[PDB]
């Protein structure tokens, strides 16, 4: 298949070999799963990797909106429950289940610090840094030094922030030091981020104002 659904797994049901786990299928996957349970997708062919294991599952040719999912064993259980999984856009090629059988679009990184993910159509990103206010553990100072990206990422530059106990809410703008008076704000806006509790990760670019919760940039 042309397109295919990269499937991150950080804990597999306990005590289980993967000789003995299946990946069973539906939705908008190429070939749905067929004859209970042995032709699921044997979980052999998962590899391991920092997160937990991943295994790509090969997508629908067309209409790329939903893939729904369950680990299964020889036996015939149902190890994991039903799940489902909606694909923010059909490029979306990538996603991160946790011990809870929850989904992310990007890998959810330690509590109690957000991520800022800053990419620009050019790459260049010497000079550029981020400024931080609101519910962060340590605002910024002295304008217009904020916190380099010099850390690179999938998403482009990033910088990691811890968060006050308690956030709520973080406020925070890209600069370009670069540059002298107002055009230092790479665009004027600031950026506001309120999601602390579903989200370790977000994404902003070039001079969209809108803060992105997913690095498909989907509103």
């Amino acid at each position: 298949a042309s397109h295919h659904l990269r499937m991150h797994f950080k804990t597999l049901p306990a005590g289980e070999s993967l000789g003995s786990l299946g990946l069973w299928v539906w939705g908008d996957v190429d070939q749905p799963s067929k004859d209970w349970p042995n032709g699921a997708i044997t979980m052999t062919k998962a590899k391991k990797d920092d997160y937990g294991y991943y295994l790509d599952v090969p997508l629908a040719a067309k209409h790329r909106q939903q893939v729904s999912y369950l680990i299964n064993n020889k036996a015939g259980e149902n190890l994991s429950k039903d799940q489902h999984i909606s694909l923010l856009t059909p490029k979306m090629n990538e996603v991160w289940i946790d011990e809870n059988y929850h989904a992310h679009a990007y890998r959810p990184l330690k509590e109690g610090y957000l991520r800022i993910n800053y990419h620009n159509q050019s790459g260049h990103y010497d000079n550029l840094a981020v400024w931080t206010f609101k519910d962060v553990k340590t605002p910024t100072t002295d304008w217009p030094n904020g916190l380099d990206l010099s850390h690179k990422g999938h998403y482009g530059a990033y910088v990691d922030v811890p968060l006050k106990e308690g956030a709520n809410e973080i406020g925070f703008l890209i600069l370009d030091k670069s540059k002298t008076g107002d055009a230092i704000k790479v665009q004027p806006k600031d950026y506001l981020f309120k999601e602390l509790d579903n989200h370790t990760q977000v994404f902003v670019k070039d001079t969209d104002p809108k803060v992105y919760n997913n690095p498909y940039y989907i509103d």
